[PDB]
């Protein structure tokens, strides 16, 4: 089996069915204990916790499922008939993903996208029937963070007020986001010091706020 394989597994044997919070709980401990993985976890998590709170969106995006970890920590937060679509590019991993979401009973609330990011983000409005986008969560890769944020402007998903949340701007580091939302009069910029999902190494968030044109 391969690492993910044995998270699913381990949430399957130490959580309790429809209970998020177990589910989050036993990821936390297996990642801990036995396997790093990219979950963005509890440290950064409780910082998305709080955001999400704050803005209670309707209609979240996911940039990058992995085994649902994030998926699942929005999700739990979102008000009855609001809902998160997120895109997974490998094919295995919205496997679990789906699992993991049923496990949790967040499944009505998620729809996860096969494919690439910057495939599918240009069929949100008519395939999938999205007018504009409330929050965004940037964590698939650090090279498509800049591309894919340039891309939901040109498609018309972003309003004033979307806001963007990326993970992992310090380590693995997105500079070229970075520079560029915090130097543009389109976005209001703020920064979340952290960790590292997991570990003693400092991390952050940056919350980018669309403006308008
Ligand atoms: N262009 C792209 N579009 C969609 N998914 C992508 C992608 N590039 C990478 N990915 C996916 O992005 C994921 C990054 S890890 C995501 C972790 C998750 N947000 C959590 O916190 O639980 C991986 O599963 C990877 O396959
Ligand atoms: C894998 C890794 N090694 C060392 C340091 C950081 C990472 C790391 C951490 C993350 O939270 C990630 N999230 C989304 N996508 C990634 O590629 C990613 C990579
Ligand atoms: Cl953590
Ligand atoms: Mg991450």
């Amino acid at each position: 089996d391969t690492k993910e394989q044995r998270i699913l597994r381990y949430v399957q044997q130490n959580a309790k069915p429809g209970d998020p919070q177990s589910v989050l709980e036993a990821i936390d401990t297996y990642c801990t204990q036995k396997e790093w993985a990219m979950n963005v976890g509890d440290a950064k998590g409780q910082i998305m916790d709080a955001v999400i709170r704050e803005y209670s969106p309707s209609l979240v995006l996911e940039l990058g499922a992995y085994c649902g970890y994030s998926a699942v920590r929005m999700a739990r937060l979102l008000q009855p008939g609001a809902r998160l679509l997120t895109m997974e590019i490998n094919p295995d991993c919205a496997a679990i993903t789906q699992q993991m979401l049923n496990f949790a009973g967040l499944q009505d609330k998620v729809t996860i996208l096969n494919g690439a990011s910057q495939d599918l983000i240009p069929q949100l409005k008519k395939k999938y029937d999205v007018d504009t986008l409330d929050m965004v969560f940037l964590d698939h890769w650090k090279d498509r963070y800049l591309p894919d944020t340039l891309l939901l402007e040109k498609c018309g998903l972003l309003r004033k007020g979307t806001v963007l949340l990326a993970d992992n701007v310090i380590v693995p580091g997105t500079p070229d986001f970075l520079a560029y939302v915090r130097g543009s009069s389109s976005f209001e910029c703020t920064h979340y010091s952290s960790y590292l999902e997991y570990m003693k190494v400092v991390d952050g968030l940056e919350k980018a706020i669309y403006q308008g044109p």
